[PDB]
């Protein structure tokens, strides 16, 4: 993940983008292809333009310049605010409960555990793999939202 | 992440948990509990509670029992769901366009250029550090969906 300083520049450079979108898109896709002209064959609409002054005279190169750029600009948004959601959580277990990190390692064996007793026959060895896993996920979002806290070690 | 069919079992495991929250909730603190009983030191509410048939017994145990996995599943659901936001990009870009993950690294390296040429002075180093990761990320996570559906280039 980012930190919350990095996400901070992400997208603040993002809003300067947005600010000209078109612009950068376009600029984007030229640079693109001036610099690998096997990626423009990807793109039957216009794979037959020959140089920079062509690229920048279609109006639908730039307009799916747009198109790539508002779509990554939503990703990146979105990503930010998935990195976002354990905050409060990671807050009160690390300094008001003051949970260590391993705690929450016995907590998902715990949960492995019951789950195994109580569901003979329906959590086998891929589910209980799948399960494990998303616990372990778990355990490294909120490790990631305790360094931000200045835990570390 | 995990993948698709991990997701799956991983959903489908908690709709049994959540067809008894409460029962599960109580057996999972009580296994915590009585595996690691400097865990229960934690709560304030219920640290005094010394045997099995106190924790059985317990309304505030089993009513945190279930805060605990309601709040859990919650957080999986989100995560089943940011999981899958990328689906749709990644399978047209697999399937209909074609793309190789290094065509990706390609209109990274050129959105780069372009925030550095038309951005002097505001997207410094680690400005441009932290958009660099952020886009790794990205690439990372269709390179993810990519191996989803079967495709290697
Ligand atoms: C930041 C990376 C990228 C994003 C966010 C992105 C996003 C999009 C979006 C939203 C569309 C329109 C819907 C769709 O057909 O899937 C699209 C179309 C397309 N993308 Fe991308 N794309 C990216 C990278 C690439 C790269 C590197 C290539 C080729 C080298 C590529 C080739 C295409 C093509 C050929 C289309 C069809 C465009 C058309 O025919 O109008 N994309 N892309
Ligand atoms: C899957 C892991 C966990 C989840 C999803 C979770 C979630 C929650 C939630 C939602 C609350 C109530 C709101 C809040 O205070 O932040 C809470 C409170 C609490 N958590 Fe956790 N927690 C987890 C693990 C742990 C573990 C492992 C411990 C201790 C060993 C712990 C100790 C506490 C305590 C002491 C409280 C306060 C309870 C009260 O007021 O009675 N948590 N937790």
């Amino acid at each position: 993940g980012l930190s919350d300083g990095e996400w901070q520049q992400v997208l603040n450079v993002w809003g300067k983008v947005e600010a000209d979108i078109a612009g950068h898109g376009q600029e984007v896709l030229i640079r693109l292809f001036t610099g690998h002209p096997e990626t423009l064959e990807k793109f039957d609409k216009f794979k037959h333009l020959k140089t920079e002054a062509e690229m920048k005279a279609s109006e639908d190169l730039k307009k799916h310049g747009t198109v790539v750029l508002t779509a990554l600009g939503g990703i990146l948004k979105e990503d930010g605010h998935h990195e976002a959601e354990l905050k409060p959580l990671a807050q009160s277990h690390a300094t008001k409960h003051k949970i260590p990190i391993k705690y929450l390692e016995f907590i998902s064996d715990a949960i492995i555990h019951v789950l195994h007793s109580k569901h003979p026959g329906d959590f086998g060895a891929d589910a209980q793999g799948a399960m494990t896993k998303a616990l372990e996920l778990f355990r490294n979002d909120i490790a990631a939202k305790y360094k931000e806290l200045g835990f570390q070690g």
